[PDB]
């Protein structure tokens, strides 16, 4: 049922870049690109919450061919144009400190992707992943806790739920539940897909809540920069109340180490009703209602 490994690294699908557009507005930190690829000529199918591999050119420092890097799929199964012909990614250019042999270091695959030109051919593998899948139940509640490019799978869910063209293409999925995105980025220019997220909240105010944690523009009650963990703490009681519903799913995506402050906040909330969150959460994971993808 769920598509997986239609293409593998030994015989990847050769896609073509259609577009490569910037998502970080002026005044933002770093580069994050929305890249769309042409899937025509092959049979790559996928669903929301999955990833694909990209094999970049070149050799590593030891002379060995570069291996694939995984990227969360940014588009619904139908692609951004709802034509079942494309797939999109949301790729940050990795760049980091001097300490590691040199000065500014640039990631191999992410630099390749963020600078790729339309018309270029790329090696694609996958799709992969069954741990970030969206329920078919149109009355589910969906909590989405995203940091940075952790937004990516959330885009696939929200587009499927709320885009006019998606609703028209998906007669069996007319979302009537409640979804809540808490999205942590450093600046307003760094709010990936800001305009479309706010368009969704305006059209569906009873079915979608949008909460930002903007670290360079907002301070938590303790005086520190505002992070996703601070917003979860601020709304811990209400998030816990939603989580108790048998039909609620929670999705967490972003940098590794983001889970710890989220668990601390929810643990304090659940403890007020005599529940140990770590135990309750284990049961949610087993039931397929607690979805995590961090790296
Ligand atoms: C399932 C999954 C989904 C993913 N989804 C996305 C996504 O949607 N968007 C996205 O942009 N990325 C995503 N990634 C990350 C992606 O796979 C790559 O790891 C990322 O793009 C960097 O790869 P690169 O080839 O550019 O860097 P590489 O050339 O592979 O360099 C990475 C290496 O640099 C070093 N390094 C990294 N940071 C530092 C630091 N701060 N200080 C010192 N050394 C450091 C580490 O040793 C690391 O192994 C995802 C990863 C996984 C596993």
């Amino acid at each position: 049922d769920v598509p997986v490994n239609l293409y593998r690294p030994n015989a990847p699908f050769i896609g073509k870049v259609i577009s490569n557009e910037p998502l970080v507005k002026e005044g933002g930190i770093g580069i994050v690109q929305h890249i769309k690829f042409d899937l025509t000529g092959g049979n790559l199918k996928y669903i929301e919450g999955q990833s694909i591999g990209i094999i970049p050119p070149g050799v590593d420092k030891n002379g060995k061919p570069e291996k694939l890097r995984l990227y969360s799929i940014a588009s619904t199964r139908h692609g951004d144009d709802v034509d079942d012909k494309t797939i999109s990614l949301c790729v940050r250019q990795l760049e980091y400190k001097h300490p590691e042999s040199g000065e500014t270091v640039y990631g191999v695959c992410s630099t390749y992707l963020t600078h790729i030109e339309p018309g270029s051919e790329v090696k694609i593998t996958g799709p992969v992943g069954k741990e970030m899948l969206l329920p078919d139940d149109p009355e589910a509640n969906v909590i989405m806790l995203a940091g940075g490019t952790g937004i990516t799978p959330m885009r696939t869910y929200l587009w499927r739920m709320f885009k006019d063209a998606e609703r028209a293409a998906n007669p069996e999925y007319q979302f009537k539940g409640f979804s809540w995105l808490v999205f942590g980025v450093p600046t307003t220019p760094n709010i990936l897909y800001k305009e479309e997220l706010e368009e969704i909240q305006q059209k569906y105010p009873d079915n979608f809540r949008l909460t930002y944690a903007i670290s360079r523009e907002q301070k938590n009650p303790q005086g520190g920069r505002m992070y996703i963990q601070d917003r979860v703490a601020e709304h811990a009681d209400e998030l816990w109340q939603l989580i108790k519903n048998q039909k609620t799913h929670t999705y967490i995506c972003g940098p590794r180490g983001m889970e710890e402050g989220i668990d601390a906040a929810l643990s304090a909330a659940a403890a007020k009703e005599g529940v140990t969150w770590s135990d309750y959460q284990k049961d949610l994971k087993k039931a397929g209602r607690w979805h995590v993808e961090t790296s």
